[PDB]
C-alpha cells in the first residue's frame, strides 16, 4: 500500500493524480491518499477531502484557513490534521506515515516543497519543471545530500525518457545525479513536442498571434501559462534544461523534435545507436501513475493504444527563427550558471504579459534575451542557504528587469 | 570481455555477428572471438579464424578437417584447438571460457546445437524462429531442467520486444519460461511487420503474383525463403507463434501491424497502458548485438537514426482475406499440441514450391490449412528424448503431406 500526498492537489496534475489513483485503486487497493494542499481553492479541496478523507489538509494562503475548517467541519466521521503556509507543508514533508510526494504546485513557487520533500528522503514526483531549470544545481547539491531522496519525473517528455530506460541501471544512480546518462548508456534524446497551434505560420503571420490565437484548440488539457510556453516553444526549451539535470544529458545531445499526433512522448538513443521511445494518448495520467509505482507498474483500465486508428505519426525540426525561445533556452543552458534561473523569471514574466494581451509573439523573445544580455555571471555560493538567496536574488532580479524592459518600451 | 562462439559463423547472421564485433572491437576491444563453426566453408573459416584468431575452431564436413589444419598453419602465432562435425560443436558448447553462443544455423543441426548449448547452461542467442515455432515445447522442458541457460532472441522484432523490457524484471526470469509476461507486467504486444509487396493489391491480382513479383522492393537485406514469407506473411506467423513462446502472450494479446517503414520494430504495452518502442533504420546488426551484450550495451559507430529526415511513420492492420497464411498461424498456434510444427513443415514446403514456380499464391495457404486440417493431436510426451522424436516424426509427416496435396493436384 502507497502512501501518497499532494501539492496542488485542484491544479491540472493533482486532479490527474487523483483520477488515476481513483481508478486504479477500485481495481485493487494500492493506494492511501494521506495528504492534500492547496494554493487558495477552499471549496475544491473540501469536495476532494470529502471523497479522499486524507488524514492532512492544508491550505497555504492562511486567510481561507479558517474557511477551510469551517467546510470540512460538516463532514461527519472524519477530523483531519489541518494545517497553513509553509509550516503545514513541511510537517506534510516529515510525516512518516508518508513515501512518495507529488508535486503539482507548478512555478518557482513550488521549490520550497520540493526541496522538503528531499530534505525529508521522499520519493518527489516532480511535474514542476521550473524548479529544476532554476534552481537544478540547488537540488543536485540537496540530492547529494538526502541520498535516500529521489525524484521522479511526471513531466510527460521526460517521465516517456524515464520509462524508456532500463530500471537495471537506474537502480544503480538517480535523477539529477552526476553521471546518470553514462550509467544508462545514453547517447542521445529525441525530445519531442506537440509543436503547439502556430507551427504551420509563416514569419508573418507569426508576428500577430494572439493569447486567443494561443488558447485555441488545446492538444492537451492544461493551464494558461504552460499553454502560452507551449505556443512559443519556450516549454520545450526549459524542458531542454529540465532534460539536462535530470538526466545529466549535454546541450549538444538534446534534439527537440515537433511530433503533432502527440502520441511519442520522446525518445532515447543508446551508445549502440539503438532507439527506444514510450508512446500513448496525450493523458497526462500515465506518466503520474508510473511516478508512484516505478520500479513497477500496475494494472489500469485506461483506454488501449490504437496504432492502426491512430495510423500515421510524423517528425520534423523546429524552425528556430519561428521558435527563437528554444535557442534562448539552450544558449542559457550552454552558459549555465545562472541563466537559466534568468531564462525561466523574464519568461514568467514574457508569458503572463503576451497572455494577457500586453507584449506581441516576438516580444516575448526579445524581452526574454535582452534580460539575459544584461546578466552577468556570478560566483556561485559554496553554502547551501547561502545559494538558495542567490537563486531567489536573481529570479526577483530577473523578473523586475523584464517588466522594466516592458515598462520603458513603447 | 564477452567471451562468443559463431555457430554458422560464414552464413548471413554468421557474418553479420562478426561485422559488428569487428566494428565495436574498433571502437573499445570487448568482445572475444572464442570460437567459430562451419559447415564446409575452408577458406572463409581460415580466412576469419586469421581475424578473429579464435580458441576453438570447427568445420562439419569431416573430409576438409586436414585441409583446414593446413591452411591455419600459415597464421602466425595463433594454435586453435582444432575439431570437426557434432563432436567439435560439443566440445565447444562444453568449453567454461565461452559464455554466448550465436546459433547462426537452420534445420534440425541448429536444433541440435541449441540443445548443447542449453545443456551447458548458455546463453544462446537464437537467430532462427523455425525451431522455436516447431519445438517450442521441448525448448521450454529443456530450459527448466538446464535453469542457467538463457535463450536470447535475435529475430528484430522479438529482441526490439526484449530491449523493451525493464531488465530489473528480465533478470528475475527467462525467455521461453512459464510466468514471463506476468513478471514483465506486459500485457500485449504489438508485431509490427513490413507488410512486404503485396499490401495494395486486391484479391484478384493476388491470386497471380510470381516467386519473381515478390523478390522485389527488398527493405531487408534477406534470403529467398524468408522473402517469401514476408510476401505471404507466413514470416509474420511464424513469428506470431515465437512471440508466444518467447514471452508467454496470450494470442489473443499479439496484435500484427501492417509498418511499411521498417523504423518501430515492434512495441510493447504494459499492463498500465503505456507502450515502449524500439526503433531504428532496417538493420540486423542491433540485434545480434544486444543479444551479445545484453544486459549491457556498449558504444557503435552505425549512423544515428535521423528521425527528421524519417518523417512520417505508418501503422494499418493486415487484411486476413489477403494474407490468409495470418490466419492459419493464429490458428495453429492457438490449437496449440504439434499444431506448429505442422504449420511450420507444411510452409516450408509450400513456401520452397511457390519460390520455384509450381503453385500460385493462395495455393500455399491451401495446401497449409489441408495438412493442418489432416493432421490429430497427440499426446506430448512427458519424456524430453520422446518429445523431440515426436516433433521430428510429425515434421517429416507433414512435409510429405504438404507434397502429397501437391502432387495429387491436376
Ligand atoms: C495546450 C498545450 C499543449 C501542449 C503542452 C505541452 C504539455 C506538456 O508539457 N506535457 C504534456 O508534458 C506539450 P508541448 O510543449 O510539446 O506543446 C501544453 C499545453
Ligand atoms: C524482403 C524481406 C523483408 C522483410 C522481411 C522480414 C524480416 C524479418 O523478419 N526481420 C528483419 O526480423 C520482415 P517482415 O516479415 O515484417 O516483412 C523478410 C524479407
Ligand atoms: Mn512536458
Ligand atoms: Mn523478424
Amino acid at each position: 500500500p502507497i502512501n501518497v500526498a499532494i501539492f496542488g492537489s485542484t491544479g491540472s496534475i493533482g486532479t490527474n493524480a487523483l483520477n488515476i489513483i481513483r481508478e486504479c485503486n477500485k481495481i485493487e487497493n494500492v493506494f492511501n491518499v494521506k495528504a492534500l494542499y492547496v494554493n487558495k481553492s477552499v471549496n475544491e479541496l473540501y469536495e476532494q477531502a470529502r471523497e479522499f478523507l486524507p488524514e492532512y489538509l492544508c491550505i497555504h494562503d492562511k486567510s481561507v484557513y479558517e474557511e477551510l475548517k469551517e467546510l470540512v467541519k460538516n463532514i461527519k466521521d472524519y477530523k483531519p490534521i489541518i494545517l497553513c503556509g509553509d509550516e503545514g507543508m513541511k510537517e506534510i514533508c516529515s510525516s512518516n506515515s508518508i513515501d512518495k510526494i507529488v508535486i503539482g504546485i507548478d512555478s518557482f513557487q513550488g521549490l520550497y516543497s520540493t526541496m522538503y520533500a528531499i530534505m525529508n528522503n521522499k520519493i518527489v514526483a516532480l511535474a514542476n519543471k521550473e524548479s529544476i531549470v532554476s534552481a537544478g544545481f540547488f537540488l543536485k547539491k540537496l540530492l547529494n545530500i538526502h541520498k535516500n531522496a529521489k525524484i521522479i519525473p511526471v513531466d510527460s517528455e521526460h517521465s516517456a525518457i524515464f520509462q524508456c530506460l532500463d530500471n537495471n541501471k537506474v537502480l544503480k544512480t538517480k535523477c539529477l545525479q552526476d553521471n546518470f546518462s553514462k550509467i544508462n548508456n545514453i547517447n542521445k534524446i529525441f525530445l519531442c513536442s506537440s509543436g503547439g497551434p502556430f507551427q504551420n505560420l509563416t514569419m508573418d503571420e507569426l508576428k500577430n498571434v494572439t493569447s486567443e490565437n494561443a488558447l485555441k484548440h488545446p492538444k492537451w488539457k492544461m493551464g494558461k501559462k504552460i499553454t502560452i510556453d507551449s505556443a512559443t516553444m519556450m516549454n520545450k526549451g526549459l524542458e531542454v534544461i529540465e532534460t539536462h539535470f535530470l538526466f545529466d544529458v549535454d546541450y549538444n545531445d538534446i534534439e527537440v523534435i515537433v511530433h503533432k499526433e502527440c502520441i511519442i512522448h520522446s525518445c532515447v538513443e543508446f551508445i549502440d545507436k539503438s532507439v527506444i521511445s514510450q508512446m500513448y494518448y496525450p493523458d497526462m495520467q500515465i506518466p503520474i501513475l508510473y511516478s508512484l509505482t516505478w520500479p513497477d507498474r500496475i494494472k489500469t483500465n485506461l483506454k488501449p493504444l490504437d496504432l492502426a486508428q491512430v495510423s500515421t505519426l510524423t517528425f520534423h525540426k523546429p524552425s528556430l527563427e519561428h521558435f527563437p525561445c528554444i535557442k534562448l533556452a539552450y544558449q542559457a543552458g550552454i552558459k549555465g550558471n545562472f541563466y537559466p534561473t534568468v531564462l525561466n523569471a523574464s519568461n514568467e514574466i514574457a508569458n503572463n504579459l503576451f497572455l494577457n494581451n500586453k507584449i506581441k509573439y516576438f516580444d516575448i523573445s526579445s524581452i526574454i534575451s535582452q534580460v539575459l544580455e544584461s546578466f552577468n555571471s556570478q560566483k556561485v555560493s559554496e553554502n547551501s542557504e547561502d545559494l538558495m538567496k542567490q537563486i531567489l536574488q536573481i529570479h526577483s532580479w530577473a523578473k523586475d528587469k523584464a517588466t522594466d524592459i516592458y515598462n520603458k518600451h513603447n
